[PDB]
């Protein structure tokens, strides 16, 4: 059965709700984005109106095949009227095609429900800069003061410099990186970009690829792993047995591997600035782990929230244990006593 904080009041509408089969009274079904939390339950015998972004729409149809006369995709920064009621998708500094859902009531109440999110100033010069929002659901994964990391933009210069500096002085050397879902795509591209080479990967991931709307992507990626010095696999093989395994088929081209994990937050970051990150060595193969994060720190969801004044917050994220929701709720109301709210 389908929880309250996924519940739009006073419409016939939810928000990453299809998991729970037919929820009662609902017209209309909203996506946020494309991660297997968020969808799941959807396939090709789905038979309601699915709401959702240009992107997330390619992705129910051609990874899922939902059918098409049940996918309405919606453009950004847009006032659109569904089920006679207007929204908004803005977007979410997330995965690709990952939105925010504004919703205007009819009875005059305004709900901004961020999906997943990560936090940036640039938001507060969206549509939301004109006006009251009533209720807040917010995406509330690293919602605790520990939970620090580097911007995006910083991690991939250390993976860029850290990659260029290895194959300069290794020119038999692979580059590896691991994925298992959408998101964090900067990762490849920008090695593979300062290699001057393609990234070769699996069919499956290339058909997702496919689906992005990544501009001139035809010239960036590959299927012909043997035209390719920067290869994909999938995270679970990124370990010293998987990546020995994969040097072998690769024909004697190559004597060395660098390879690249991209997690979340990690404890490590505690301690460890990015500059000063190591990787984990034996013989010719090494592995970093690096904190590329697509939501928000603690910072920037204090930062936003702060801005926005929203009147009440519902968490979406950390909501199953008493110690978890006491735990947000007493920074909720530390930011509000500060800002004047
Ligand atoms: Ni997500």
């Amino acid at each position: 059965t389908c929880p309250f904080y996924k519940k739009i009041p006073g419409t016939g509408f939810t928000v990453d709700a299809f998991q729970y089969g037919v929820v009662e009274g609902c017209t209309a079904y909203f996506l946020t984005h494309f991660h297997s939390d968020h969808y799941a339950g959807l396939s090709k015998h789905f038979t309601f109106p699915v709401y959702c972004s240009e992107i997330t729409g390619n992705l129910l149809k051609n990874k899922l095949h939902v059918q098409e006369q049940y996918i309405h995709p919606l453009p950004l920064d847009t006032e659109c009227i569904v089920n006679g009621v207007k929204v908004v998708l803005l977007d979410a500094n997330h995965c690709p095609g990952a939105v925010m859902i504004l919703f205007y009531l009819p009875n005059g109440t305004v709900i901004l429900h961020t999906g997943d999110f990560r936090a940036d100033p640039s938001m507060e010069r969206s549509l939301l800069a004109d006006q009251k929002v009533h209720m807040l659901y917010l995406d509330t994964t690293y919602c605790s003061p520990e939970y620090t990391f580097p911007s995006q933009q910083e991690v991939i210069r250390f993976a860029i410099n850290t990659a260029f500096e290895a194959v300069t002085l290794n020119p038999h050397a692979l580059v590896v990186c691991g994925t298992y879902s959408i998101g964090k795509e900067k990762v490849f591209l920008a090695i593979a970009d300062v290699l001057g080479s393609k990234v070769g990967m699996s069919q499956e991931k290339y058909k997702t690829l496919q689906c992005l709307n990544i501009p001139e992507i035809n010239s960036l990626i590959t299927t012909d792993m043997c035209s390719s010095l920067v290869h994909l696999l999938p995270m679970m093989q990124i370990n010293f047995k998987g990546l020995q395994s994969h040097l072998k088929k690769c024909g004697g081209k190559y004597n060395q591997i660098l390879a690249f994990r991209p997690t979340g937050w990690t404890h490590s970051n505690k301690f460890t600035r990015i500059a000063d990150v190591i990787p984990q060595t034996k013989g010719n193969i090494s592995i970093y782990g690096i904190p590329y994060s697509e939501h928000s720190s603690y910072l920037e969801m204090k930062r936003f929230v702060q801005w926005l004044k929203p009147q009440k917050i519902i968490p979406t994220v950390n909501v199953g244990t008493w110690k978890s929701r006491s735990t947000m709720e007493k920074y909720f109301r530390e930011w509000k006593l500060e800002a004047g709210y």
